[PDB]
């Protein structure tokens, strides 16, 4: 009973908090809730499919406030499951943390939402997605790998930037008179930035033997430069996972 | 004779089943059969080259039913080559497997095809390609590598998703009045999704100093994010092959 | 004298053949010769800059025949520098090799060129570039790495192909009536092939809530698939160089 | 006092020179200075936002000359902090170095700037960015990794070049009569170069069953080739960082 009380409350604290194998499905269903809320709002903006989504958004929005408020109250009530928190001093200081402050704030503000309307709704819908990473796991991992590869990321971005400036200047001089697309150094930088990242919208391209002959050399070099950090961080991630797996192997 | 009987039937079971060096050419020729069937159907849809491909499709389609039905009957008759199957109980339970059920089903349904016409033909032509992976080798390998890299794939897709939402919102506010392309948050999400994946169709691009100045920062960051998992899985594959080769080295 | 004779002839054989540090500059200058020949022909096709390049192409073309014929005669005369070739039997059998046959053939045919005109010139200009890899070093290395990664390349291309077929079919059904771009399954395959490779010409894009909602899921998945083998072979190359460097370290 | 003199002057030499943890913020603020100068010039070219940036560019330009001249004088005065330089002979020979020559030259020339106007300003603004890498760290690291991967970079670029030539020739023959886009071998090379790098502006695409059927094979092969070196250098960087970290681990 009361023994089941303590064991239950602890279990609740662990599912709501760090889950290992089974509570993750629960979190996945809450995430699918907020996700469909986001997609339905995106649908609800365009006035051709407006009336066919408002009512659904009302019901699902309230269901979001329901489940999040219930989660939060359990986040507080089930705080004394670890050694630290208990009574009112440990719980009080716990809510003083940054996450629980910002959480309770946004919860009340959401009630104000159901109380700059659609725009602020877009804002809150963005914010609820950040809730899905409580412990800051993704951010912490990304920052780790980026830091260890600081010098190589910087050489990739620095030399890529030099190549963008030089290529855009040269193609500017080559086609300024002949081509309408290039008229300012602003447009030559736009083309160069949207060509070395391999997007290539297609609205500005060299149209001169001088322009095409210059872009032909600088694409082969620059495109690789601007695609380096995707590869450096990719192989950084993969190597780190291999090392961690080895240490599991001991 | 009968000794050659057992040795033959076993050999048939191994070529039709897991081949090592020589039967793989046989499978490659059956695959080229179904492949040219698929390409010829793709040609046969456009009514300018219609009559010049129907007869070929008829002959080649029947040849497909011929060779697949013959393969399947040998798949059953040559099942008793391993220790398990023999007589009628091991063979019976073997056909109870999922693959042989779905195979025999689709074989009879194909006979019904030669008995929603062209559309269902497109459907079956898709399905026969899935037949080319009997043991589920490709799927099994891909699932292995993805699982071991679960945390890094999720951080790549999660942070990329945050960058897509924020960049699309900001560029929306920046160019909503000035640019026709952006009119709803649906179009800002479309541009953002088709720009950070570096496709860049070119139908929606920022056309404002505010828009271009915002997209210029967010491409440099986001494009890398959306191109991470290609690199993480790439180096995951390559590392796994190096480890397996080492263990061959012992 | 004659001692200098043998030492010279051997040296010639080594520079014309496998060079290590100093003859490579010589080969680089011959390559720049043929390269500028190729670029000048590309210029010479367009009839606005026709007369300003014909004479240069004549002089440089003959200089190419000069240096290549001289190289080839030394390739034969200096064959007896290793242990095998000497006199007339070793030299005779050496010219029987495939490379020297095709080389002498193309040399005489080039003289026939100076004796389907511009088109065949395009053909020969392509061929002379293949001459730049005598020992087949690049091809041999590429084939090595591809073979060791056979299984992962095949899973990347196979699953990417499945994703292309399924995505193109679905977007076809979604926008066939609404969008002009998609009219046949041939055009849906064209869009799908030119979208998952992240080229994105921009001439065919989904223009329907159903189309865009289907393409939005399948790009995130497929684009990674079609960009896998670039990454798998990239990390295969890099790993192989690290191993070879280690064995230099012993 | 004088002891504080020597300790100070040495400290100045180390912050202006190789900084470790704290002076790097100082350098970051000087870099943000020159960066905003570059962006403001890019704004100042377009005559719609001309008058709203000239005065800012004047003030910030002079501030650049102020801080750089002050840095340089301290670069000389604080040269005797290491063992070598002192008095007038070590300092004299130090300024004889290439960097300090080019630095003092560009400093005086900048004063001449405040004394081909806007174009030369674009030129100097480019040059000041190269100042941000004094020790040539980025260039040295990039050259290291490229050299160790010389053979694989060359096979990637060589075989990619062969694929570009062959694909452009074939698609030329396939669509020369039917498609306006392709009219010369120059345009077929332009399309091929701007398609295998996955830019895809969209101004030249095959529009013929023969053209599309040829491009469909060659994209799958070539696109990977032209995206190899980004991946090879990516995994080269990542591997080198793992080795260096291990040797820190000893
Ligand atoms: O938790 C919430 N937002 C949040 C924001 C930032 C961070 Cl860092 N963590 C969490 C939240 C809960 C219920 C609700 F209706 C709305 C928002
Ligand atoms: O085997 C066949 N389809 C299949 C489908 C799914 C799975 Cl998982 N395995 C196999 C098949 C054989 C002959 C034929 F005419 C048509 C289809
Ligand atoms: O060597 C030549 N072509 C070649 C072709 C294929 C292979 Cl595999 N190796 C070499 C060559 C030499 C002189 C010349 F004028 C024209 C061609
Ligand atoms: O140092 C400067 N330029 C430079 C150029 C090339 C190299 Cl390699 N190193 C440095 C510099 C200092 C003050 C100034 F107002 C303008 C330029």
């Amino acid at each position: 009973r009361n023994a089941f009380y303590r064991k239950l409350q602890n279990f609740l604290y662990n599912v709501l908090e760090r889950p290992r194998g089974w509570a993750f499905i629960y979190h996945a269903y809450v995430f699918l809730l907020v996700f469909s809320c986001l997609v339905l709002s995106v649908f609800s903006t365009i006035k051709e499919y407006e009336k066919s989504s408002e009512g659904a958004l009302y019901i699902l929005e309230i269901v979001t406030i329901v489940v999040f408020g219930v989660e939060y109250f359990v986040r507080i009530w089930a705080a004394g499951c670890c050694c630290r928190y208990r009574g009112w001093r440990g719980r009080l200081k716990f809510a003083r943390k940054p996450f629980c402050v910002i959480d309770i704030m946004v919860l009340i503000a959401s009630i104000a939402v159901l109380a700059s309307a659609l725009r602020s709704l877009r804002f809150l819908q963005i914010l609820r997605m950040i809730r899905m990473d409580r412990r800051g796991g993704t951010w912490k991992l990304l920052g780790s790998v980026v830091y260890a590869h600081s010098k190589e990321l910087v050489t990739a971005w620095y030399i890529g930037f030099l190549c963008l400036i030089l290529a855009s200047f040269l193609v500017y001089l080559a086609e300024k008179g002949e081509n309408d697309h290039f008229d300012t150094y602003a447009d030559a930088l736009w083309w160069g930035l949207i060509t070395l990242t391999t997007i290539g919208y297609g609205d500005k391209y060299p149209q001169t033997w001088n322009g095409r002959l210059l872009a032909a050399t600088f694409t082969l070099i620059g495109v690789s430069f601007f695609a380096l950090p995707a590869g450096i961080l990719g192989s950084g991630f993969a190597l780190k996972v291999q090392e961690q797996h080895r240490q599991k192997h001991f």
